[PDB]
């Protein structure tokens, strides 16, 4: 099922991945931050899976979540590493779905990330070109969850 | 405590880190597999942790060996990638602990790694004073524990 999805990953899409990842992975805490609290303003709802945080409102300044939003990034660091090698990127979103099943965080769940991406993106200069590519990454997850 | 253990990270500690990572993390499959192989054959009662992964033995043909070699390797590079802010280094450690304290891992089941780590290093030509090293940043994780 992964590897189907895998397989929407063109040679044009890895292409607008990588492009856009050399900008927003620059600065992987301040568009990891970014990313968690967009989440949370667009989708109120996903704050109920990170208690653990705590006071989310405080943003970058929240320790806690600011080290969730900087190990997110490295997440993501790695798929776009394992762009050219299919069973590598397998693997590698198989071992990192582990642990969001075990949430109980459903593909649908999951999808509502994608808005926040965009945003992001949007914010860098990225238009919906690189979007729809980052939405297609985000679908190899998906399909694992 | 993880303050006062990330405080011991002195300038030269960081410097050996960063020259002996711009090696080891270039490979980061085969390095991490190397580091995950080593500790299961020098300490095989930690297998029972890794149940879910299979058949260790198997190495780089397991996949979900594979998938959780690489993706450690990220763990490492985001360690090396905080060292010139403390405050991040330190929230990102307690974000790693989290999940490996779920799994009660004590520190010194943890600091295991050290002999893995110590001997990857030498086949990369890298002696005791780099091993030293990384049993520092090891450490931190340690005290998070
Ligand atoms: C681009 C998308 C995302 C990435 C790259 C990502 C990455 C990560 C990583 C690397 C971790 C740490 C390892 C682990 O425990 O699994 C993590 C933890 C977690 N993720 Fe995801 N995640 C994403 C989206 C989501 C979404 C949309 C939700 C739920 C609405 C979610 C909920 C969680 C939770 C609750 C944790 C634990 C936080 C804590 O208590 O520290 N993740 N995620
Ligand atoms: C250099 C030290 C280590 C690094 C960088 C590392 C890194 C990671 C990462 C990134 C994950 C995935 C996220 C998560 O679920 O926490 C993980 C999972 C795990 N780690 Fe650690 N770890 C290290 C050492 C250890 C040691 C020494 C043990 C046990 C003796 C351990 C046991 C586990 C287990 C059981 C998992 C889950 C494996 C699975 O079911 O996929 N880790 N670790």
């Amino acid at each position: 099922s992964v590897y189907d999805a895998a397989a929407q990953l063109t040679a044009d899409v890895k292409k607008d991945l990588r492009d856009s990842w050399k900008v927003i992975g620059s600065d992987k805490k301040g568009n990891g931050v970014a990313l968690m609290t967009t989440l949370f303003a667009d989708n109120q709802e996903t704050i109920g899976y990170f208690k653990r945080l705590g006071d989310v409102s405080q943003g970058m300044a929240n320790d806690k979540l600011r080290g969730h939003s900087i190990t997110l990034m490295y997440a993501l660091q790695n798929f776009i590493d394992q762009l050219d090698n299919p069973d590598d990127l397998v693997c590698v979103v198989e071992k990192f779905a582990v642990a969001h099943i075990t949430r109980k965080i459903s593909a649908a769940e999951f999808g509502k990330i994608n808005g926040p991406i965009k945003k992001v993106l949007a914010s860098k200069n990225f238009g919906d070109k690189y979007a729809n590519a980052w939405a297609k990454l985000v679908a190899v997850v998906q399909a694992a969850l």
